[PDB]
């Protein structure tokens, strides 16, 4: 396990963020 | 949107985090 | 837990639907 | 594309409840 | 269940993989 | 961007097949 | 919430072990 | 000390982390 | 080290500040 | 309370603020 | 440093203990 | 809870106590 | 140069830092 | 304080750091 | 940047009167 | 001092802003 | 610029040099 | 220290003149 | 040594100092 | 100044210390 | 080294020059 | 002043000139 | 000072002839 899933999902979490803020910066431009 | 896809994933981020988390508490129970 | 896992993947998976509606905006203009 | 990622964040939707939906059943039993 | 989970989130993956996929063709043009 | 968000769904995608795996594992024992 | 705050309790309980680690490294330097 | 302070250090973790799931258990209620 | 634990230190301190952010927060609704 | 806990709490923050400061200045010399 | 450190740890245990002496209200009322 | 969070208070700050004396010695040694 | 001027100014921070290190010596004294 | 003189300095051999790291960026373009 | 360059400028001239003004305090005290 | 070093700082200080105003002509023109 | 620039920074080198001059007598007075 | 400083400061003085000379040159060309 | 001439050069260095030191107080008087 | 006298003064003090330090080694050879 | 000796004499020399040099001024004003 | 001490030292740092150079001549034969 | 000044100098005046008087001798022997 179940840890390995949580800190997986933290991860991927983080990822998805990134993602976020990274079409937030071609939105401007 | 384009605003609208970074805020949505953004939220997506949040919410699978929470999912991490709760795995993370449900893991030593 | 559980309940609020199955209950989070239900406010996911709206969200991707979202995610689907607005670049099907984009797809067209 | 575009077309292509629109129908195909749908079917992520789609599948995102099919395991909300299990998560359900395995909540209950 | 538990399997069907393990198919759900196999098959998001490989989703996953097309859609990065198609973001390689899709930035060059 | 763009080979941010490739790269990025790449990531997920793989990290996606390893949960699948994972919930192989946990469903047996 | 209340979520938060049992996880930054968490976190900061994670991370004083780290430094609890640490100080026993200079301890045996 | 050292080995005193890493000890002690640890407690103070291990209370902080049994703090954080007491939050967390009051959070439902 | 030594380096590590006022990296350390730094990030608990902000953790705190933005938990105290959080207890205004709370102690309003 | 509630407003007594936030306001020591932004007190420790601060004194750990110093603190992590205090490591880096040791750490040095 | 050494002295303003060890100071300090003490300014941050009287802390704690008003903090647990406003917790031991707040359990009351 | 709320009477646990108080009383692991109490053992956090006397840990704290314990911490800064043992600092103090080492500052004089 | 430019690549002068930017290490002289990398320089002048490192004076800098090192005096900053040095004052808070005469403030403990 | 002398401690708000060192802090300060610290602060400007900081500003000065990244005064030259912008140089540094700026030299090549 | 240019504009950083400036605005950091602005700030670094505000850090020197605050020396300035603490420097005038010893002077008396 | 004492009066001399606190009066030379101000007149660096005033000089400081107008380098920083005369870069923002130069980011200007 | 550009030539005030340099102007005023040799300025400002001088004073610097003018303060350096009066720490040495302060430190022996 | 105090002739440590007064050392530093001089060094700065001379940076700051060879800066001043360097944009004396950028200045011309 | 030739041991009588670096003696009364450093004897002379010093007398030199002294008229450095001197000169300062005529500088502000 | 009178200000540069004085320092020039003590550059030469210091400069006559060097010569002396000088002719003490090589007295001894 | 007898070098030295050489070299540090011309430096002499040309500071008793900008000694007088900076005489004259006060000679008038 | 006042040409006569200025002169004076002239004709001092003419002097040390030619020291400077007999040195020079010594160090080599 | 005035007159201080005035006594250091004979006091330099007769150690530079202490020093031709040596130098007189070194060069016999």
């Amino acid at each position: 396990x179940l840890k390995a899933i949580a800190q997986e999902f933290k991860a991927i979490a983080k990822k998805f963020k990134a993602i976020a803020f990274e079409f937030k910066a071609i939105a401007q431009k």
